[PDB]
């Protein structure tokens, strides 16, 4: 398609690998661009985290308020909340908003002691059918990105799916999916991401992600004014190490795809 030569392109023009998927649940129509490559999650990830203890809450009712202590020897490299309550508690559901809305790294390790460790999180990614996410390392160095390395990867085509379940499907309860989604759309990171690229008008909730080889990551469900949804992943590494952050290239691939809609 037009979209794909244009993503392409873009990709070409960036120096480094893109990957995109849409899910237009209008019509179950699907667009990807290296679908099927494996990328660096880095804080995309904290979605799976928190939806995993959202799953733990339908049976354990009173689980998201419980408080959870902060101490300095939690600290990692980037706790921007979680700071704000060394030598306090946070619940699970103000650890969740933190590593969602926030990007919290400090929280994002406190939900995967939550659920025993990283296999944890993969184990509810299985559970909900998603058979590529995997979940290896805690913060920070679940952000390594190291190329080939397939540790704390996914692929757009299995994240985009396993986000419409959690969002839009029904792979957690009611209360629990509206939840997520009330965090999603309360997302602070993102307003130079996919939302950049897309018009003003429309509703989007989404988690970014961001680590070494210049990985930028953003994964989005987006809410057009009088349209069904979109879910769009875009991911995106470079070959150097230290390269910087190019959100401006998720902008311009979800600017792309809304072309077309």
């Amino acid at each position: 398609s037009a979209v794909q030569q244009k993503l392409a392109a873009l990709e070409k023009s960036s120096g480094g690998r893109l990957g995109v998927a849409l899910i237009d649940t209008a019509d179950n129509t699907q667009v990807l661009y290296r679908g099927d490559e494996r990328f660096p999650m880095c804080s995309t990830s904290k979605v799976m985290a928190a939806a995993a203890v959202l799953k733990q809450s339908e049976t354990q009712k009173q689980l998201l308020n419980q408080p959870v202590e902060i101490k300095p020897a939690d600290l990692v490299n980037y706790n921007p909340i979680a700071e704000k309550h060394v030598n306090g508690t946070m619940t699970l559901a103000e650890l969740s908003a933190a590593a969602l809305q926030y990007s919290d790294n400090t929280a994002m390790n406190k939900l995967i002691a939550q659920l025993g460790g990283p296999g944890g999180v993969t184990a509810f990614a299985r559970a909900i059918g998603d058979e590529t996410f995997r979940l290896d390392r805690t913060e920070p160095t679940l952000n390594t990105a190291i190329p080939g390395d397939p540790r704390d990867t996914t692929t757009p085509r299995a994240m985009a799916q396993t986000l419409r379940q959690l969002t839009l499907g029904h792979a957690l309860g009611e209360t629990q999916r509206a939840q997520l989604v009330t965090w999603l759309k309360g997302n602070t990171t993102g307003a130079a991401s996919i939302r950049a690229g897309l018009p003003t008008s429309w509703t989007v909730g989404d988690k970014t992600g961001s680590g070494d080889y210049g990985t930028t990551n953003d994964i989005a469900v987006i809410w057009p004014q009088g349209r069904a949804p979109l879910v769009l992943v875009t991911y995106f590494t470079q070959p150097q190490q230290n390269a910087e952050s190019r959100r401006d290239v998720l902008a311009s691939a979800a600017r792309i795809i809304a072309e077309g809609l």
